[PDB]
């Protein structure tokens, strides 16, 4: 098929692969400094602001915690 | 067989590898700022 | 034993890791704008020309489709 | 629900994904030259200093040894 | 306990994550153009020289072949 299901616009370029959680939530970091949690249907579940661009994919722990590094120098642990 | 199945255009370079969902949906980020969900 | 088995020349730098399919075919992107399919014995199986350099590894789906991004802004779905 | 669980500040931008060990320890490299080992509760377990920025994710061997490359040209092997 | 087990020096910055083979061999690329094979105890097993810097992690095939791309435009296949 190859058609578009949906698109979600962030404020700046996305430089790292998205990560999919166990429940289907798609997590993606943007150069706009936010980590976005997007539902399978394309709506926004939540966004988490860091002070600078996120250049690397987040990882998910056993309990669902999402860990992501930021250019602001912090490692964040986010409740899913 | 090396042939093209389809192509999906974004507005800028795609710098990161795509990922595939459980149902086959293909997710990819673009330098144009969007996360795309593409049907296989 | 550290010896060379073969080498496959592309026109420009290779910035991303190759991926290996189920049948052993080795896929690699190049800054010369092509996605290469290389046989285990080092010969070329096929090549697919894109628009600009490929900076990220190809991803292979369950049905063997090879997906690859490009600096030309497109995501390509390539048959096995 | 997208809320912050904790944050851990390093000296400089984190350019690579964190890696999680078997016990839940989160390892992450920083441009400040250190590899950090962060406990699940956000406290620091240890830090390991290299001479230059760490631009790529660490990897863990089967016995727990943590391997990380540095811009200082060295590959380090760190005890858990 | 966060201590150094060993270190291995290469000529230039290491920009990509190392990979580990089944037998414990640690493979890592380097901007000095070589792919290094390092034993679990930190000693060198062998090295393979390419024309230019290696920016991406090597990939190990089912048959043990180590594949690595170079900025010199070639994809190298190296015997175990």
């Amino acid at each position: 098929d190859g058609t578009e299901k949906w698109r979600f616009k962030t404020g700046k370029a996305i430089e790292a692969s998205p990560v999919i959680g166990e429940d289907g939530t798609i997590y993606v970091g943007s150069n706009d400094g936010h980590l976005y949690a997007i539902n399978p249907d394309g709506t926004e579940k939540w966004r988490f602001k860091t002070g600078k661009a996120i250049e690397a994919s987040p990882v998910i722990g056993e309990d669902g915690t999402i860990y992501v590094g930021s250019n602001d120098g912090h490692l964040y642990a986010i409740n899913p």
